């Protein structure tokens, strides 16, 4: 019934996501393209090269758009990160429009991520030239544009109310990355400060919507609370809908996660490489003095005029590669993929850093050089090994609301200030720290000094 590809034999001091990554490739040479590994007697099926991430992913898109399965009594594959068959399907779908301006008000993204611009310098000022660790500014802005869009708040830097709603997610993220030594380093007393974290984010949501369900109006919805309770009022007479309050508390726990780490992490590694290349930052203050000047604030249609800076911003993601084996897939039904019978339910692990990190497409694909995304006449050059936000149906759902926000913060902090390093460029360690799903980058601080020629 079942033929797994070809692999090492089962079973196979702390080990993070990189080394894992660097074991998988390895193993390409040895098997090819596609392989199994067996961790006793669960099979894992990992895809590296763009030409099988590509097969697969986008080419066989609805077989291979299944979430890999701890389980978590949690029980939170309620939402879009862990959910699976027709409940991801609509919640993803109403997720992707909502993100997408539909159902939720006049007000737009774009609105909601430059007033957070505005306010990012604001707090960078406060900083007053003085040494500076930037995690924790970085860290609020991308997590306020989802309050915004989920409750229609933003809060300030210090309000107490934002601080608890970020230390419980930062707790959860470092719980669950934890590297391995086999097994998942972690079990000493996590398993349940995870729960209780989880109880209470739900909990805070789940007082949000309570108020929204009072001023409840079919023809006034603002946010994504709001648009959710008028797609259930719809969904009435249509019982057992998918849309549910539990589901409502799941998705926007989903999305506060998601939406929050990936890109302060990936702002916290852009201006580490910035201060380790200045000439590239110089090229890139220059282009937005020419295109938007310090006057007004940038906006996306100023990308199209900033192809140097679309370079580097691009190059960041590649770079950076910042989930080197995205999240874990698994098939949907059983599938003929190549000479293989791959049964339904069958975990499946893609390699981004095989598709990123392709040195055909991206010659010396280890370096950092805008140049990878720009042609020999220095236009912007786009590509399809452009994977960071992954493939297919279960491409990341927020990659319109990341690209306008590494954008747009990116511009506005260089618009508004130099980037002093306290080390000297030249010695400067820029190698990523040990983490089980992610690229992090090593602790730095900065100062941030006000503009001048
Ligand atoms: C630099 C920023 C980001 C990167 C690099 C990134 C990357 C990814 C990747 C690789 C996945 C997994 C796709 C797969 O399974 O193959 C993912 C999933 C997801 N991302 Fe992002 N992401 C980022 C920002 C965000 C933001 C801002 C949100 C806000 C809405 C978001 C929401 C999600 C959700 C909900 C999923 C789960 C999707 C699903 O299972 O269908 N992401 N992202
Ligand atoms: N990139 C990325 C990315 C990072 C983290 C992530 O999971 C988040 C983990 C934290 C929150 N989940 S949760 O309920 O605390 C948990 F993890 F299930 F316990 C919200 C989802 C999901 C994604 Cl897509």
């Amino acid at each position: 019934r079942g033929k797994l590809p070809p692999g090492p034999t089962p079973l196979p001091l702390q080990i993070g996501i990189k080394d894992i990554s660097k074991s998988l490739t390895n193993l390409s040479k040895v098997y090819g393209p596609v392989f199994t590994l067996y961790f006793g007697l669960k099979p894992i099926v990992v895809l590296h090269g763009y030409e099988a991430v590509k097969e697969a992913l986008i080419d066989l898109g609805e077989e291979f758009s299944g979430r890999g399965i701890l389980a978590e009594r949690a029980n939170r594959g309620f939402g879009i990160v862990f959910s699976n068959g027709k409940k991801w399907k609509e919640i993803r779908r109403f997720s992707l429009m909502t993100l997408r301006n539909f159902g939720m008000g006049k007000r737009s993204i774009e609105d909601r991520v430059q007033e957070e611009a505005r306010c990012l310098v604001e707090e960078l000022r406060k900083t007053k030239a003085s040494p500076c660790d930037p995690t924790f500014i970085l860290g609020c802005a991308p997590c306020n544009v989802i309050c915004s869009i989920i409750f229609h708040k933003r809060f300030d830097y210090k309000d107490q109310q934002f601080l608890n709603l970020m230390e419980k997610l930062n707790e959860n993220i470092k719980i669950l990355s934890s590297p391995w030594i086999p097994i998942i380093d972690y079990f000493p007393g996590t398993h349940n400060k995870l729960l209780k974290n989880v109880a209470f984010m739900k909990s805070y949501i789940l007082e949000k919507v309570k108020e929204h369900q009072e001023s409840m109006d079919m023809n006034n919805p603002q946010d994504f609370i709001d648009c959710f309770l008028m797609k259930m009022e719809k969904e009435k007479h249509n019982q057992p809908s998918e849309f549910t309050i539990e589901s409502l508390e799941n998705t926007a726990v989903d999305l506060f996660g998601a939406g929050t780490e990936t890109t302060s992490t990936t702002l916290r590694y852009a201006l580490l490489l910035l201060l380790k290349h200045p000439e590239v930052t110089a090229k890139v203050q220059e282009e937005i003095e020419r295109v938007i000047g310090r006057n007004r604030s940038p906006c996306m249609q100023d990308r199209s005029h900033m192809p140097y800076t679309d370079a580097v911003v691009h190059e960041v993601q590649r770079y950076i590669d910042l989930l080197p084996t995205s999240l874990p897939h698994a098939v949907t039904c059983d599938i003929k993929f190549r000479n293989y019978l791959i049964p339904k339910g069958t975990t499946i692990l893609i390699s981004l850093t095989s598709v990123l990190h392709d040195n055909k497409e991206f010659p010396n694909p280890e370096m950092f050089d805008p140049h990878h995304f720009l042609d020999e006449g220095g236009n912007f050059k786009k590509s399809k090994y452009f994977m960071p936000f992954s493939a297919g149906k279960r491409i990341c759902v927020g990659e319109a609301l990341a690209g306008m926000e590494l954008f747009l913060f990116l511009t506005s902090i260089l618009q508004n200030f130099n980037l002093k390093s306290l080390v000297d460029p030249k010695n400067l360690d820029t190698t990523p720290v040990v983490n089980g799903f992610a690229s992090v980058p090593p602790f730095y601080q900065l100062c941030f000094i006000p503009i001048h020629h």
